DNA sequence: ATAATGACGCT
DNA sequence: AGCGTCAT
C-alpha cells in the first residue's frame, strides 16, 4: 500500500572469509595452496578434530567436526595444518591477528560490526549516499562488478556458470534506474560495487578472499553471502525475496536453526520460510511471542531491522576447554593446574587488550560442566577480576565453584568436570 | 570425543 | 545473577 514500509532503508553487507583458518596456514605455507588442505586440533586422539577445509578437500566429502583420520578415509592426500597449542591447549592467537588483520581494512571503508572470527557485518548506508554524489547520475558499468551475482538473475529469454553470472549482471544493470538517486535497487548496486573494492583492497593487502552478501538488512546479507562461494559476492534486492524466500527451508535463516526455527515448522506445519507470510503478526505472537512473532512476520516479507553495531572489538576475552570422555578432570590437583593454565593464556589476552585497546575488565565469569551434563555450561559464577595476575585469577576461579565437589575424599574431585571456562568480562575504558 | 569461543534473551 | 539459545 501507499503507507507500508519496505524494509529498503539500508544497505548491510555481511563478509566471511573463506575457509579462514585454511587461508592463514596456507598463505604461511605455500605448499599448502591450492590443495586439498584442513586445519586440525589435537593430533593424539582420531588424528585431531577437523576445523577447517579447503574448497579443494569439500569436494571429498571432508567436513568441520570430522576427525582427521576419517577424513583421510575420504580424501587420502588431504594436507594439514594443526592448530598452535600452548599451556596444553589449542591456541587461536594466529586467527585472532590475521583477523584483525582483515578487520582493520574493513573499517576504512565503513562502519563494522564483527560477527565472528571470520565475519564482519558493514553498513554502507552512508558510503553508498557519498558514492552516489560522486556518480554524476552515471551509468555503472558491469566492469565494476566482476565477481557479484544478481540473484534471482537470469530470468526468461548460457551453459557455463560465468556464462550465467554476467547475464543476470547484465539484466539487472541494463533495467537500473540510475537517475532516480533514491531508488533502494541502485543503493545496493553502489554497495555492491563498494564492496568489490572492499574484496579487492583484502586480498591485495592480506593475501586472503572472501565471500560476501549484499542486501538492505543482517539477515538477508548472510543469507546472500553463502549463496556464491568462493571468492564472490551476492546482491539480494527486496524484490528478490519472494522466489528466494518460497523454497528456502526455515532453518537457514539466521537464528532460526535452533528451537525455534523447528517449532515454527512443527506448530505451523510449513517448510518454507515464504509461507509464513500466510499468518497475522498476532497468529505469530501467540505462538512464537510477542517479539519472535513480530521479528517472523517482518522477516518473511525481507524486512528486519537489527543495526549494524559500531563495534569491531568483542565484549568478553575468555578462554576454555573441554576434557571429554576419560580426560574428565578428577583430582582437586588437576582442575586448579588447568585453571592456572586457562587463568595464564588469559592473563596474556588481557593485558594486550588493555595496551591496544585502551581498557580494563572487572568481572570474571567461572564456567563448569560436569560429566553426563550435555548443556554447555552446568553451572556459572561470577567475581571481581582486580588484579590481571594468572593465580590470583584461577585461585579464585577455584574458589568460587569448589563447593561443587561433592566428593567425601578432596583429593579427588566428583562429579568429574567436563569443561573448564575462564571469562573476563564487564569492560571499563582504561 | 562436533572445540573454542562469543553475543544476547529471559527471569 | 544465573541459565538458556544461537552462532562461527
Ligand atoms: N574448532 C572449530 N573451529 C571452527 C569450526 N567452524 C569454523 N571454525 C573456525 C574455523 C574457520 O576457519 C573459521 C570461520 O568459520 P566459518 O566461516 O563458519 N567457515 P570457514 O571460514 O572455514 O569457511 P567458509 O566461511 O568459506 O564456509 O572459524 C568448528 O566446527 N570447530
Ligand atoms: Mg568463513
Ligand atoms: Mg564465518
Amino acid at each position: 500500500g501507499p503507507h507500508m514500509a519496505t524494509g529498503q532503508d539500508r544497505v548491510v553487507a555481511l563478509v566471511d572469509m573463506d575457509c579462514f583458518f585454511v587461508q592463514v596456514e596456507q598463505r604461511q605455507n605455500p605448499h599448502l595452496r591450492n590443495k586439498p588442505c584442513a586445519v586440525v586440533q589435537y593430533k593424539s586422539w582420531k588424528g585431531g578434530g577437523i576445523i577447517a577445509v579447503s574448497y579443494e578437500a569439500r569436494a571429498f566429502g571432508v567436513t568441520r567436526s570430522m576427525w582427521a583420520d576419517d577424513a583421510k578415509k575420504l580424501c587420502p592426500d588431504l594436507l594439514l595444518a594443526q592448530v598452535r597449542e600452548s599451556r596444553g591447549k589449542a591456541n587461536l592467537t594466529k586467527y585472532r591477528e590475521a583477523s584483525v588483520e582483515v578487520m582493520e581494512i574493513m573499517s576504512r571503508f565503513a562502519v563494522i560490526e564483527r560477527a565472528s572470527i571470520d565475519e564482519a557485518y558493514v553498513d554502507l548506508t552512508s558510503a553508498v549516499q557519498e558514492r552516489l554524489q560522486k556518480l554524476q547520475g552515471q551509468p555503472i558499468s558491469a566492469d565494476l562488478l566482476p565477481s557479484t551475482y544478481i540473484e534471482g538473475l537470469p530470468q526468461g529469454p548460457t551453459v557455463q556458470k560465468e556464462g550465467m553470472r554476467k547475464q543476470g549482471l547484465f539484466q539487472w544493470l541494463d533495467s537500473l534506474q540510475i537517475d532516480n538517486l533514491t531508488s533502494p535497487d541502485l543503493q545496493l548496486t553502489v554497495g555492491a560495487v563498494i564492496v568489490e573494492e572492499m574484496r579487492a583492497a583484502i586480498e591485495r593487502e592480506t593475501g586472503f578472499q572472501c565471500s560476501a552478501g549484499i542486501s538492505h538488512n543482517k539477515v538477508l546479507a548472510k543469507l546472500a553471502c553463502g549463496l556464491n562461494k568462493p571468492n564472490r559476492q551476492t546482491l539480494v534486492s527486496h524484490g528478490s525475496v519472494p522466489q528466494l524466500f518460497s523454497q528456502m527451508p526455515i532453518r537457514k535463516i539466521r537464528s532460526l536453526g535452533g528451537k525455534l526455527g523447528a517449532s515454527v515448522i512443527e506448530i505451523l506445519g510449513i517448510e518454507y520460510m515464504g509461507e509464513l507470510t500466510q499468518f497475522t503478526e498476532s497468529q505469530l505472537q501467540s505462538h512464537f511471542g510477542e517479539k519472535n512473532g513480530s521479528w517472523l512476520y517482518a522477516m518473511c516479507r525481507g524486512i528486519e531491522h537489527d543495526p549494524v553495531k559500531p563495534r569491531q572489538l568483542p565484549k568478553t576475552i575468555g578462554c576454555s576447554k573441554n576434557f571429554p570422555g576419560k580426560t574428565a578432570l578428577a583430582t582437586r590437583e588437576q582442575v586448579q593446574w588447568w585453571l592456572l593454565q586457562l587463568a595464564q593464556e588469559l592473563e596474556e589476552r588481557l593485558t594486550k587488550d588493555r595496551n591496544d585497546n585502551d581498557r580494563v575488565a572487572t568481572q570474571l565469569v567461572v564456567s563448569i560442566r560436569v560429566q553426563g551434563d550435555k548443556r554447555l555450561s552446568s553451572l556459572r559464577r561470577c567475581c571481581a577480576l582486580t588484579r590481571y595476575d594468572a593465580h590470583k585469577m584461577s585461585h579464585d576461579a577455584f574458589t568460587v565453584i569448589k563447593n561443587c565437589n561433592t566428593s567425601g575424599i578432596q583429593t579427588e574431585w566428583s562429579p568429574p568436570l567436563t569443561m573448564l571456562f575462564l571469562c573476563a568480562t564487564k569492560f571499563s575504558a582504561s
